[PDB]
């Protein structure tokens, strides 16, 4: 215990499918969106993921995933809207959990986490047919080791990506491809080249399920500002 | 043995409230079908002949008679994830296509894109108590070489224009009958400042006393395009 | 002097044509809210959203004053049918309805809308909202709960603001600088009060940081019971 905290690296940050990326910030680990047991595609595995903090862009199976598991079994903490939170506490018994909501900032030991709009829907259906409503869908930026990380969230093409990117300019965005759920190939590129622009952008929501396959080549073919980085599940952003 | 109907003025046309109907490729397109609670509706439960029906939200004056023409016609539902889930789920709809918001799908009448809207979706049972059917929408059609713009029930909103310049508009129907929707006002302004459709449609009115509205006053305050003030049953005029 | 005074939290009182409005009644599980349920006078209650703080005390006011409630469809339908008030007004995004009062246009908002019941299991009320008010001549901008959004400037622009209500809390809106860049670029009122801080630890900020920040128009700080000054 007596031993100094590990020092600084080029900052932590991978994807892992669909929508789900890891991060660490001042030696503690976050995950986003951990569908990991019902994704075949996700390289993690529950058993020995290690988390200190788990965020949701919304309620959605594809993101919601094993959140409650993961968090009863690490004591890792839950962020999300209100609504996500008090689900979470009051109907799954998870111990540890931060609600925000949109344009709502928080700093935690880790670096913070800005929600942000997005166009989508947000809800986890029960056995019965009925969605819960699990408030707006949010996009997240974090700050993250002198970093500015963008993960758009499931959200459709909106003009305000701009003042988000404008206000809090973006080292990494995380941008869904898949499209029938989400922006398209042309919609994405068009979300970095005239909204965004990032230094670096990752496609994210595509291959996990047949009517989001697509080819993310055509993705990278069509962004002319900064970087893409195609990253498979598993694989780190290179700075 | 015989060839599918070969091409003809595309087949675009207004039954009342937010109902519309359109034919593609031999397919036939129905939204928001409120039929048989809406005297106004030209249209007959029993008659119409529907492949797909799309739902722009939840609203008991939209959802309509979903689920029962569903059951009559074998139509598909293409609507939100969460409208998807319900109608499959709570009632029974064989067919849908769940969606969401700047999604695109390709089917054999054309395309259906959802787009934003400013308003809410539910379905309210009978102890008050909504079901949450996702965000509000709007669609973009592509049949036949034209593109639709329906706003669906919304307020106003500048990203109107990124949705019609990335996708430049033939027909915009638009709600101008106020309280849950944008007014005369709001609606002319979308249209002139943002949307600048070829032909635009006023809809959404005169459903209920509290959307009663004249129509003409929309044709009046709008500039751009043609305005056809279509009565239930009637057609686009291309 | 038009009358239009702050009460804590996102809750507002005006008067129009001797009729009495309140915005978001949380009054009694406000420790810093200077109303008491027992003692409003109020012919009409508009609530932005559904949440615990800005619901509060709708149904027990409603049925006490017999005001009317305007809200959303979903909130309409809520109140009538589940908690029975006997006056509601449904609404939605966009619309605009006239009253003996004035007007009320509900415009978007980037937040939530629900009400939670037992279980953890939110009832869904609708898209959140801000508020358009023309009382007397004054235009009032309540912005909701809400994230920074650039329709602000639109909102503004077909609805020039003579006061603004906008919060700084943060973390579950806009905090001092998203509100005052809010008023600086896209609202520009005549007059920002800010709101939604101090109410519980989460939310506390220095309302003088975003007087600060402020470069257009008048800032008026006011504490709960407080008029603001035309
Ligand atoms: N609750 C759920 N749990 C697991 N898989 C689901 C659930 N809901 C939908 N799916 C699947 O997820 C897929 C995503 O979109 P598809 O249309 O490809 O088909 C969907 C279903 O097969
Ligand atoms: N769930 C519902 N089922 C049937 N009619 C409804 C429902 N909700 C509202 N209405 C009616 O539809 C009308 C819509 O406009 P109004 O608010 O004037 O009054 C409303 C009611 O008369
Ligand atoms: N439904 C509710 N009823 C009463 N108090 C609540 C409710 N939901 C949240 N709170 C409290 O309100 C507080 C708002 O700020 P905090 O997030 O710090 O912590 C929150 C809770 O302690
Ligand atoms: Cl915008
Ligand atoms: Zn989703
Ligand atoms: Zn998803
Ligand atoms: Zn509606
Ligand atoms: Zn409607
Ligand atoms: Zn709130
Ligand atoms: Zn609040």
């Amino acid at each position: 215990s007596g031993l100094v905290p590990r020092g600084s690296h080029m900052m932590k940050l991978s994807f892992h499918g669909q929508s789900t990326i890891y991060l660490e910030g001042n030696n503690k680990k976050v995950i986003v969106d951990p569908f990991i047991s019902n994704n075949p595609k996700c390289d993690l595995n529950i058993e020995t993921v290690q988390v200190d903090y788990i965020v949701l862009t919304h309620g959605h199976f594809d993101h919601f995933g094993d959140v409650v598991e993961l968090a009863k079994k690490t004591g890792a903490t839950v962020i999300g809207s209100a609504e996500m939170a008090d689900y979470l506490s009051s109907y799954h018994g998870v111990e540890n959990v931060h609600g925000m909501n949109i344009g709502g900032k928080a700093n935690f030991d880790f670096g913070s986490v800005k929600f942000v709009q997005a166009f989508h829907s947000s809800s986890f259906t029960h056995e019965n047919g009925i969605p819960v409503y699990l408030g707006m869908p949010m996009g997240i930026v974090f700050e993250v080791e002198g970093k500015t990380i963008y993960h758009t969230g499931d959200t459709g093409l909106f003009s305000d990506m701009s003042l988000i990117a404008k206000r809090h300019p973006v080292d990494v965005c995380f941008v869904p491809i898949g499209d029938n759920f989400t922006m398209g190939i042309d919609d994405a590129s068009y979300a970095i080249n005239e909204f965004i622009k990032p230094k670096i952008s990752v496609p994210i929501h595509y291959d996990t399920f047949p009517l989001i396959e697509q080819d993310p080549q055509q993705f990278k073919d069509a962004v002319n500002v900064g970087d893409v980085q195609i990253l498979k599940p598993g694989e780190s952003v290179q700075f």
